[PDB]
RNA sequence: CACGGACCAAGGAGUCUAACGUCUAUGCGAGUGUUUGGGUGUAAAACCCAUACGCGUAGGUUGGGG
């Protein structure tokens, strides 16, 4: 999967675009495609990471930050790792969501602000997110590339949902400032993106 | 900047007393302390007497402040 383009704008298979009368694939057929989509995602994206590790100056300096840096520096480094290649670096996306969940209010707010900036940079579509089972033209003849893309869309929808969970728990925080900031982030997302608007 | 933080009001981790001794000030001085009692008293007082016992007593030369 190319990294130079936002992963929604990457051209899908043509078979996605003239398949509206396709028979409903059974759950096993959807499950196998969902699995095959998964293995292709944590496939070459690793090889992309292996290519990334070849640059020793780039890997070492960032690994030092990801290991020894402060929370703000780590949040930044993780945010960039997602901007450069959001599709490939599911590990950094998971890591970012993990900072949002800690007991530390200041850092969790910073991490969630970083996620909000990532979401509201156009990374999320103009349209809503689709689950893997709800993708159009879901077929056995779909290529690995498009299949990985659909799996990543399902994964990112789950990511947004767990981010909403983190918002909900934090939105009831006793501290007034935390509640106000969470409210501001919620209304920013609601105004500027369609995902989970309800 | 690095690290932590429901909210307001309060409250919030033990006592009197003894024995010996150094120094200083005051009174007296081989004395010193009374009050153990009494008198007296514009009355715990203040002023005064004894009454005992306690603790005390029982040269040579050189230098030498003066
Ligand atoms: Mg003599
Ligand atoms: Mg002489």
């Amino acid at each position: 999967i190319p990294y130079d383009k936002p992963w929604y704008e990457i051209p899908l298979d043509p078979q996605v675009g003239q398949n509206d009368d396709v028979e409903e694939l059974s759950k096993e057929q959807i499950e196998k495609l969902f699995e095959r989509g998964k293995q292709t995602l944590e496939a070459d994206n690793q090889t992309y990471y292996e290519e990334f590790t070849k640059d020793s100056s780039q890997a070492k300096f960032m690994s030092q930050i990801l290991s020894d840096g402060t929370l703000n520096d780590k949040i930044s480094a993780v945010t960039l790792l997602i901007q450069d290649s959001p599709l490939h670096n599911t590990k950094s996306l998971e890591t970012l969501v993990s900072y949002c969940g800690k007991k530390s209010r200041n850092s969790a707010l910073q991490s969630l602000n970083a996620l909000k900036d990532l979401f509201l940079n156009g990374l999320l579509p103009n349209r809503k997110l689709r689950y893997f089972k709800n993708q159009p033209g879901l077929s056995m003849m779909l290529n690995k590339k498009t299949l990985a893309i659909f799996y990543f869309e399902d994964y990112l929808k789950k990511l947004f949902f767990r981010v909403l969970e983190v918002l909900e728990v934090l939105s009831h925080d006793p501290i007034i400032h935390v509640r106000l900031q969470i409210l501001n982030h919620v209304f920013d997302l609601l105004t500027n993106q369609p995902e989970q608007e309800f």
